[PDB]
């Protein structure tokens, strides 16, 4: 009974040329692609790359595979995949990709009577996602994914999505979990590119990422805020206690400096100012400014003490007000 | 004499199609799976992955392999494994897996007269274990492991455990050793999933992990506790010694800040508060609060010394009591 | 209809020796090469290596592949690439190179009636780029790329660029993006090398890199500048406040020392002075010099206070002027 | 003349089944194993793994390979290794192993007239060595190495060492060099294991490692010892110099804290106390205790100075004696 | 015309046994080896390994390959390399080696009428170079490289260099560039080794490395020298300024301690004293000694001020002289 299928499989391979695409010199082959994202890999800001695992599926029509039998479908494995012609799809922006072989090469091959062929593949892609870290950490990123033919121009093989955008790409609820990003949604598109060899069709999918804040607040913002408050305490002290107020000014300035170095260790070495950098500079100014006020006061404490006392008392309320006002502008500007 | 076995092996391969599962178009194939964990690999909290080494064994029934001879069993090696049909089992959550080839590919193939087939394989799996580090370090994790068919729907191939749960999965006494976790036990389960291609059966195994405390106590908790005690010593000093008490307040505050940065270097960059973070914040408040008390006292030491002395003496007993009370609540809450 | 192409392909392979180059013992084979750089990889100063991804294309003429048919071109895939003779091109300076295999080996093979053959390949090259970091960070680098034949001397196979330099090598607008470099332009050249085995032709392409400044300014220059300003404040203080001015001198000197160690952590361990190193040394001298001035003043404050006051007041204006003058010379010299 | 050997080699392969072990269904095969360690790889305490390079050799007897000719031995290469039956030996505790292929696969195959077969292989093994770091750094480790059959039970294939223990395993004089360990000696043993599939024979080799001290003395012990001495100097100072003695106490306590964090960075994250940890805690107590003594003295310096002076002078001799006494007990206990 | 070569190639392969060395059972095969080093890889002191890239060439004589034709030479590629017998050369000390495959496996095969065969190969070798870091950083290293046969004893295959030593090994002018080493020269040698399997010939090449100083001077020596000078300034201060001189002593001692920890982070964890370590210890003594002098002076400043002043003034000139004298001895001893 099983032998009936064996004859059908043998017959199809007879007189079959895997080096020739279906409908060669007759028409234009059409391929339908669908994707399912099992998990979104970590995003490496330093290397401008992001990993992703998907189940890429390609469908096309081949008349040479027509057959008749009791079953309309022939589930199979990767053994027969290399015995026929399959598209040479590749990812243009994929720096490094690898497949999964254990326990068995994760591939499927299904054939219908009319000639429809289904070929699903599991892949891990490490693509490149350029970013503009000008509004860091309040930044939105659009990481793309591009794939297409490598040797068949648009006049021979054309890639088109199947059904609507929602069904075209699917992301698992638990897979879309990142430590410092949110996956708002996905979009798809198509475009043509002109190259030296000819014209080719390109399928593009974009992912929208919204960075989540809260890790940097505990890491960088809060230490800066508390350090500024620490310096202001020196004003409430007495002028004659030169040594006491000296410690406050010196220690606070050095504390801000080390935070600036430590903060950018994880951040990519971008050669331009970021929003976080300006916040540190403003905080550095307040602590540095407080030290200057003490030095100026101590320089004139012997000639005109009347004005010196006013400056010492005035700075108590002036500095906190300015620091509070700056924070409202800073957070509001980047959160709106 | 040995030639008798050679003929039997040759006969089975004759007229055998490795591309067709046993009982195709006749019934539903049944597969029994058992696992043995030789060693549980390190758990990477940063990457949310854990490594594991296992001896995966699959058993099924094939009528085409029936044979008769003096021996009821035919021990073999990986050479004959690729000459017949084997299931395309894969791990759904396996990011990266590799096999062992030295000295020889670690695989076995045994055949019985009735047609029973045994196929054991050795694998190293690097799966993903999402975690909710809200009660860190007093947290319990449930790392799963999923595997199933890739091309055969539930209507063709079904996976079921053999015997009870205890025999289904076994973990070595010495293998289940981790630097920062305890392996309390294991559990198994089964479920069905509906996908675009059809319905498939999924076999799931869960591991219960209980993080062991003691490394963080020496690393983070104790330095914070001692630092708080250090600040309280400043109260016993005299008010006029402004410079002396200034050093205590300034140094202690900076000491807590550096610990907060260092502590989270190893921890994953989670964008939410943890139990350990609150403990540091409370400790930071005490040291910061002590500095404020000294500044307030020194500001009124010239007008109303009577109340200033009471505050200085009152803070000696008040602060230790509150700090001790907080610890009992903190540890009791997360240890019950 | 499709069978016509099948016969043509079979005919060419008949009586074809892939071990013999076209025109063996008759003339000298000529090969034309073109390159397209999709993305320029990160430059590792520590390892003196840079990664690059390209689409290498080679063209040559073979009379044995002449054919006649309705189509003048025969698009194909990597399947037929190994059935014929292809050049053994290799990169002389390539420490480690790998190809891309997913989804399919990214290769193309096209044949014309006259015998022209096109063979494009996708590669990732990790070459070596020696650098002279004497004017760091104001330095320009010239990273080369060399390739040629490995077994065919110049008398047999010759490599020559096609068309002008602009068409020979192309770099993508978005691909040429680096965190700490600018890609000004590219150049090409040819040369001959004499070796033990004979004479060979070498094709060389040079890339001009202009390091972008701005990351080191925030990282190293600014902390040094502010630290110097901090020390100068000690002059405005009073001499009798020995402890107060002592803190300024001690803290500033240590601050510069740690920056020197931290700054060179990322930089390669070059055993010679750099421009940045001299800047730190000059800044270290000012802070160290200020401490010496205070010690000298305090040593003679009991014998001849008249001259001590003049030095204290004189240093207020003298030091800032010298520091400002030095910066203009330093920046102008390396920016012109 | 050479053709005589060619016929012999062809004859043996004729009618040879590589899937059947020698003496199948007749007797029990016996295998002799010998090892030579060229170099002992670094021991990773963090990952509890150690690398090793060996020349594994296996010998067995096969009657089917009997031959007659002028030469009693037939040196060969890896080409003929896969044409016959070889044992499926594997390492039970080997997490990851790889072979050497350049210039040629490092394997040998020799055959004698009686049927004796020699098969040597070169391997690199990354095994796991669990450790009990309770007496760290004065700890002794016993890293094992296990190998055996994967599919042939004890009733078919048995592994036994050849000759005495000394000849069984050999370690190169220069290979046994480690940065933080000493290789005292080696031992061998045999045991049987009962599993689900049956009974198997296991060959075990143990290596005795004696950690060498001297790196931690310069790294951790000495800084702690000097820091304790630094605090004692504060006693010789005068009580009225509150600020001076305050600096000694504050700085010393923080210095010990940072050493504790830095010291354990390299050490594995073991969740239990070690001998080194207790030493730091004792040193921390002395420096912390000294600060308490000063605070207590300064609190009563106004009421009863008579007793305050005695405590200040008494602590000068008391503290050094206790610290010296503790060291003798600590070192003697762990060095005996 | 080309067909003439095809027949010659086919004829040689006919009746050719790749499993038998030329002149088997007749004489002893002789092999000539030459090497060319394109680039010397980085030397990893921590792992005691060094990478190297070479073009290894082997030559031998085979009578079975004699042929007659118009051309005396037959350039070829790697395709025919595996069709004949080649030596199983391997590197004894090579921990891990890999070849280059892109664009084509970098191998050559040339044959002459007399039977001379040339076989060149490109390899990357990561060998092991044990070092004795007793005079670090003024140390000279001799990194060897060993290769030989794996299965052919000395009685069958013998390796000998060709021509003089200079032609035997060649190093590129630009390739021999290291960040912290100088390649003075190279040497070659031969030796025999007796093993269990028999006697084998070993070819050895030694490289002489001279570490370049200048990176450690900026990194470790200079900070130590300046720190010592800083402590001496405290002597010029007045005794009554107890707090001022206290800061100098405390800060300097801690500064030296951190440098010792940081300095050895890059250095391998060698368990013995190095020359650099002694320099730090001597520098630590001076700064520590200065603090003791101040404490002793302050202890007797009330009883016998006459002697206290002499010590304070005496130490001003005594300490600089001793420090300068020590440097001359230290540098002269290790630089001669
Ligand atoms: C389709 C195809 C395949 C191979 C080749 C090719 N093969 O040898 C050479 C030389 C080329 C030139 N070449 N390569 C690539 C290329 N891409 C890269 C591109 C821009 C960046 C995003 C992705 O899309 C357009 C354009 C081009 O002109 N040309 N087009
Ligand atoms: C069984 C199977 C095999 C292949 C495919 C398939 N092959 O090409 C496409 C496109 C798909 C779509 N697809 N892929 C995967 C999938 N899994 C992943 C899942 C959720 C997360 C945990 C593991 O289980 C359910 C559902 C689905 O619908 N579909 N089901
Ligand atoms: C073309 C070729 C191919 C193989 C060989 C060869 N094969 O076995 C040996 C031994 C050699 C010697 N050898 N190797 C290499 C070589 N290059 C490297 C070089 C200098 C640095 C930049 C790149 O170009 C010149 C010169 C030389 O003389 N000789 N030339
Ligand atoms: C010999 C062999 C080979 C394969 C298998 C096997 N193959 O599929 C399953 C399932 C098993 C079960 N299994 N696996 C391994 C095993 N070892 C591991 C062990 C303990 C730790 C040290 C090393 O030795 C004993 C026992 C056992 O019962 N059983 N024994
Ligand atoms: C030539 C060869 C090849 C294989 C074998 C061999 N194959 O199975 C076993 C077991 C051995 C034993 N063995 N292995 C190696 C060996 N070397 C390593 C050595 C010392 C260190 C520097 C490099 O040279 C001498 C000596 C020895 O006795 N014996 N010699
Ligand atoms: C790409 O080419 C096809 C040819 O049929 C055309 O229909 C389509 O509009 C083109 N796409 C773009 C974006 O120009
Ligand atoms: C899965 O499908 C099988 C079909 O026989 C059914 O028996 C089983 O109950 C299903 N499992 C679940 C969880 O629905
Ligand atoms: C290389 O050799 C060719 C031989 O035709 C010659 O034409 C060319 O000028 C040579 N190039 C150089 C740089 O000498
Ligand atoms: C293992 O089994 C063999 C069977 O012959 C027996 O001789 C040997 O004593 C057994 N070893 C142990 C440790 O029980
Ligand atoms: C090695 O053996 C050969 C045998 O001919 C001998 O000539 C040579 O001197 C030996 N080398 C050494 C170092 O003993």
């Amino acid at each position: 009974n099983i032998t009936i299928f064996t004859r059908i499989l043998d017959g199809l391979l007879d007189g079959y040329d895997n080096r020739l695409r279906p409908g060669l010199g007759e028409r234009i082959t059409q391929v339908r692609t669908d994707m399912y994202v099992n998990s979104f890999g970590p995003v490496s800001d330093t290397e401008m790359e992001y990993t992703i695992d998907i189940f890429f599926a390609q469908t096309w029509k081949d008349e040479r595979l027509r057959f008749k039998g009791p079953m309309q479908r022939l589930p199979l494995n990767n053994l027969l995949a290399s015995k026929i012609w399959t598209p040479d799809t590749f990812f243009h922006n994929g720096k490094k990709s690898f497949a999964h072989w254990m326990t068995t090469p994760n591939r499927m091959l299904r054939i219908w009577n009319d000639g429809r062929v289904l070929y699903t593949l599991r892949l891990t892609i490490s693509a490149e996602c350029p970013m503009d870290l000008e509004d860091f950490p309040m930044d939105e990123q659009n990481c793309p994914l591009k794939f297409g033919s490598y040797a068949y121009p648009n006049s021979e093989v054309v890639y088109v999505w199947t059904n609507g955008s929602t069904k075209s790409v699917v992301v698992a609820e638990d897979g879309s979990r990142l430590n410092q990003y949110h996956l708002m949604g996905q979009t798809v598109g198509t475009e043509n590119i002109s190259t030296s060899t000819g014209e080719y069709t390109i399928m593009t999918a974009h992912f929208h990422l919204k960075r989540k804040i809260g890790y940097f607040v505990i890491q960088t913002y809060l230490p800066c805020i508390m350090t500024v408050i620490l310096s202001q305490v020196s004003f409430w002290l007495n002028r004659e206690s030169v040594a006491a107020r000296t410690v406050f000014g010196v220690t606070t300035v050095l504390t801000m400096t080390t935070l600036s170095i430590s903060a950018r260790n994880s951040l990519p070495k971008v050669a331009y100012a970021t929003a976080m950098d300006w916040f540190i500079a403003v905080c550095y100014a307040f602590v540095f400014s407080a030290l200057l006020e003490f030095a100026f006061v101590n320089y004139i404490t012997k000639s005109q003490p009347a004005r010196a006392a006013k400056i010492d008392k005035m700075s108590r309320i002036v500095f906190p007000i300015l620091f509070g006002t700056f924070n409202l502008v800073y957070w509001a500007t980047y959160l709106n």
